[PDB]
């Protein structure tokens, strides 16, 4: 008995009419005293329907451009589904009814058999388009990736961004490509049985081409702040609406399979059902089998058991690593030892925190929650990702940190593909691409002055503003083809394939799965019905044996896959080993 907020004939924005009568035009204003739709250069006196509902049916169809007129000032469209002209253009009246969808026979995928692979847009290829990444799709199920999880497509402003400078959420980022290319990327990626999945962005929206207080003021609050502006205020029932109608588009006419919601701690709401779990039945109610993860950092089991998403993208795991193989200590890195006693616990727990004091300067609190209630594929795990890499001053990959070798970067492949928690790639780890992810922007005036500066002051430092800091993000696809680019895509080829056809690590379940070390040697054991296998990471400086590695249990004989391809069960440093 949950039933939508959402009904077609009321839809903000412009909507195509049935019988090819045109299109209705709808906004919510809580001020304005005239009101018009300006159509291919035409303007037209809106109906005043009362509770500030304005509408106007005209018999133009798909491809019109338009804008609304408040007090005489032209303002773009916040529920746009298209801006050719970008966030403070004219926006394109879309018909979703149009593109011929192939993916019949596609029935979405589950939480538990996703491996997801990060794909930003803007640099995925040279061309930096949804046309040249649909190119790519048989590559990546070769690969053997199951999902792909793309940054954020709301349109922004400037020529390229990461995408959490979104402002018109509705409207595909015209660079990338026009909406049909859009639906094309997805009907392809469903053809090859992949998966494709959204990361969203409802705490906040982007400095430039935000318009929605145009119309009302209380779509926000200011008893809060986002990085940008005044907070989202979730007390207003046209700002939930804002976002669950966002999420029901890409799902049901864009054909997404799951959205990743960014930075869930800061979506702020008081009400009796909260945000989140109102987006969950709204997104239910559908009638598919779509997915929402949260990007969370407070280590609460309730965004799954609570509000009913369906996991959680928890860094604990990747700190842990990447202290483990570099030592750094600033920022949040403070809060991890690294090692391998470190990592079995963090495994075993599936986070670390889970009510203990947070001792990070300036954060200090007790953070987390008993993790118990959640299962493996609940937890996201990954050793890279958009922010793990992009954070750092020069943007570098975990391989190309002081003090990494490939050998362990390869070990820690192994460990992150052979868990039952549900890991995610970012583009081009997979061969242990030589480019940076720097952050980049391309904002207007003092605004894009701003940014460069406070990137300065924050951390020589690659400018976001200038076209090379994108340039240099650039995936270079030809270097896969040799030398340890090869050899390290020939490892996460055969990794992808064991985790699909090893029948025991096809395990899902914590009761399963236990952890421990020996000195600097973390252990992994699964045990199920169908066999029993042991990851053994040598996280040591020196060579170990395995027969020398001491186990609370007899180790399996059988070499499955060693991250160097050796003959023998001897972990030089760095390296590890799947046994059966
Ligand atoms: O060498 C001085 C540091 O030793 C420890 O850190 C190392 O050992 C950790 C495992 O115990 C690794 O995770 C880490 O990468 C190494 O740097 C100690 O934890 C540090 O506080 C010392 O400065
Ligand atoms: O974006 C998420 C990050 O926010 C940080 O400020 C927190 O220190 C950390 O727990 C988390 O990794
Ligand atoms: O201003 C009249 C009203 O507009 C709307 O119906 C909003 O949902 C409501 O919260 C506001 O009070
Ligand atoms: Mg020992």
């Amino acid at each position: 008995s949950f039933q939508t907020q959402h009904d077609p004939r009321t839809r903000l924005g412009a909507t195509p009419l049935p019988g090819g009568a045109g299109t209705r035009f709808r906004l919510w204003t809580s001020t304005a005293r005239t009101v018009a739709v300006r159509v291919n250069g035409t303007e037209h006196v809106m109906t005043s329907l009362g509770g500030g509902i304005y509408e106007l049916e005209l018999p133009v169809g798909p491809g019109a451009r338009y804008l609304f007129v408040l007090d005489g000032v032209p303002t773009p469209d916040p529920y746009a589904r298209f801006l050719p002209d970008g966030v403070h253009g004219e926006a394109e009246v879309v018909d979703f009814g149009t593109f011929d969808w192939t993916d019949a026979d596609w029935h979405g995928i589950k939480l538990a058999d996703c491996v997801f692979y990060e794909v930003h847009v803007g640099t995925f290829t040279p061309e930096g388009t949804y046309r040249a990444a649909a190119e790519k799709l048989p590559y990546l199920k070769e690969l053997g990736v199951t999902a792909i999880q793309v940054m954020p497509l709301a349109a922004f402003d400037g020529q390229r961004g990461w995408g959490y400078d979104g402002a018109a959420f509705y409207a595909p980022y015209a660079p990338y490509g026009r909406p049909e290319d859009l639906m094309a990327l997805v009907d392809a990626a469903h053809r090859l049985g992949l998966g494709v999945f959204l990361d969203v962005v409802y705490n906040h929206f982007g400095p430039s081409g935000n318009y929605l207080s145009s119309y009302a003021p209380s779509y926000f609050t200011d008893r809060f702040s986002s990085a940008w502006g005044m907070g989202l205020d979730y007390a207003e029932p046209h700002m939930r609406r804002y976002v669950t109608g966002n999420a029901r588009m890409w799902l049901r006419d864009y054909h997404f399979d799951g959205l990743r919601l960014d930075a869930t701690p800061y979506m702020t709401d008081d009400s009796e059902t909260h945000i989140l779990t109102e987006l969950a039945q709204e997104i239910h109610e559908l009638g598919g089998t779509h997915l929402l993860l949260a990007e969370d950092h407070r280590n609460l089991p309730d965004l799954v058991t609570v509000n009913h998403l369906d996991g959680i993208w928890t860094d604990d795991f990747h700190h842990e690593t990447r202290v483990t193989l570099t030592g750094e200590q600033e920022g949040y890195y403070a809060g991890y030892r690294g090692g391998a006693e470190a990592l079995a616990y963090t495994i075993r727990r599936g986070w670390r925190y889970e009510g203990q004091f947070w001792a990070v300067k300036g954060e200090e609190h007790e953070r987390g929650h008993p993790s118990d209630a959640l299962e493996a594929p609940n937890f996201v795990y990954c050793i890279q990702n958009h922010d793990q890499i992009g954070n750092r001053p020069l943007g570098e990959r975990l391989h190309q940190s002081d003090g990494v070798t490939l050998h362990e970067y390869r070990g820690a492949a192994a460990l992150l593909l052979t868990l039952p928690m549900t890991p995610l790639l970012f583009q081009g780890q997979e061969w242990a691409a030589s480019t940076p992810f720097q952050f980049f922007s391309d904002h207007a005036g003092e605004l894009g002055q701003a940014v460069s500066e406070g990137r300065k002051k924050e951390f020589d430092v690659p400018d976001p503003q200038a076209e090379q800091t994108f340039l240099n993000s650039k995936l270079n696809w030809a270097e896969r083809e040799g030398g340890e680019h090869a050899r390290t895509l020939r490892l996460y080829r055969d990794l992808l394939r064991l985790r699909r056809e090893d029948p025991v690590l096809h395990n899902r379940q914590r009761e399963n799965l236990t952890t421990g070390h020996d000195g600097d040697v973390l252990w992994v054991r699964t045990v199920t019905g169908a066999g029993e296998r042991v990851l053994l990471w040598n996280l040591g400086q020196d060579t170990r044996a395995v027969a020398e590695v001491k186990l609370p249990f007899t180790v399996p004989r059988r070499l499955l896959l060693h991250t160097e391809g050796r003959e023998d069960l001897t972990l030089g440093a760095g390296e590890a080993v799947l046994v059966g």
